[PDB]
């Protein structure tokens, strides 16, 4: 379910993304629209580790959700990989939390740089879904 730029912004609004961690909305918006588009079924096979992610961050099964197939799969968030697989991102954005709650944040993805940086974003997230 790809929607539009700012409608995602008040979805993780009310999630309660927004300022977690130093997160805001459009941290997660530069990046997450970016590597799969407001798609939480963007889903793709790895040709290095062998899984699949699932949800709108790419969220894999073998460091952050148990599939059942991932071998090693720590899941940090504790709950199925198929909370990610559905637009309803509830719990799906609570475990791609976890993956910037760590001392790296949303930086851990090259495209962070060479998209904005963390610049001013503020307008992406300005009376969009507060």
């Amino acid at each position: 379910k790809v929607f539009e730029r700012c409608e995602l912004a008040r979805t993780l609004k009310r999630l309660g993304m927004d300022g977690y961690r130093g997160i805001s909305l459009a941290n997660w918006m530069c990046l997450a629209k970016w590597e799969s588009g407001y798609n939480t079924r963007a889903t793709n096979y790895n040709a290095g580790d062998r899984s699949t992610d699932y949800g709108i961050f790419q969220i894999n099964s073998r460091y952050w959700c148990n599939d059942g197939k991932t071998p090693g799969a720590v899941n940090a968030c504790h709950l199925s990989c198929s909370a990610l697989l559905q637009d309803n991102i509830a719990d799906a954005v609570a475990c791609a939390k976890r993956v910037v709650r760590d001392p790296q944040g949303i930086r851990a993805w090259v495209a962070w740089r060479n998209r904005c940086q963390n610049r001013d974003v503020r307008q992406y997230v300005q009376g969009c879904g507060v």
